[PDB]
RNA sequence: GCAUUGUGCCUCGCAUUGCACUCCGCGGGGCGAUAAGUCCUGAAAAGGGAUGUC
C-alpha cells in the first residue's frame, strides 16, 4: 500500500477507553512528528482501530516502520498506510 | 417532576481484526457532565442539549 499521510491501525486493545486511547496515540507517535488530528471511535465498525494523521508523510513512514507490531496495550499493533488521504488532507 | 427527542460518553454479556472523517452491533445497566459530540447557539473560536407541560 502507498505512503500516505495517515497511518490506519488496528489490532487495538478495544477494552481502552476512547479519550485515552487518544492521548495515549498522539503522545506516542509524536515522536515521529508532528500530528494533525487522531481519528477514533468504538463503534463495532471503527473499533480496535485509529487514524492517525500526520502533517509530514515522512513522518508517517518514519512512524509506520518503527512502531510495527508495537506492543500497545497487550497487543502488537498494525500499521499499515491508509488507503485514502483524510479529510483535513485533500481540503489543501 | 413527567413526555417526546437530537448529540455523544462509561460499564457488563455475547459478538466483532473492522479503511474513517456520509460516523449508532445486539442486549442489560448508568449518564449534561464540555467527558464527548457527527447535534445546537455565534459569526467568532469559544460556548451549550432541545420542544412540551405542572
Ligand atoms: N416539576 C418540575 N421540577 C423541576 C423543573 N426543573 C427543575 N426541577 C427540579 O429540579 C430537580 C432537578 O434539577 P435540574 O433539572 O438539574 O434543575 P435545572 O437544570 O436548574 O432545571 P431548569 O431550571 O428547568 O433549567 C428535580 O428534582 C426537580 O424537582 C421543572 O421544570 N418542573
Ligand atoms: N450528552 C449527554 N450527556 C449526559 N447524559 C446524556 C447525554 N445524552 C443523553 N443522556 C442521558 O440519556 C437520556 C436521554 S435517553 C437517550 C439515549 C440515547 N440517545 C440512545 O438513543 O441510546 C437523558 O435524559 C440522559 O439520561
Ligand atoms: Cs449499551
Amino acid at each position: 500500500t502507498r505512503p500516505n499521510h495517515t497511518i490506519y491501525i488496528n489490532n487495538l486493545n478495544e477494552k481502552i477507553k476512547k479519550d485515552e486511547l487518544k492521548k495515549s496515540l498522539h503522545a506516542i507517535f509524536s515522536r515521529f512528528g508532528q500530528i494533525l488530528d487522531i481519528l477514533v471511535k468504538r463503534s463495532l465498525k471503527m473499533r480496535g482501530q485509529a487514524f492517525v494523521i500526520f502533517k509530514e508523510v515522512s513522518s508517517a513512514t518514519n512512524a509506520l516502520r518503527s512502531m510495527q507490531g508495537f506492543p500497545f496495550y497487550d497487543k502488537p499493533m498494525r500499521i499499515q498506510y491508509a488507503k485514502t488521504d483524510s479529510d483535513i488532507i485533500a481540503k489543501m
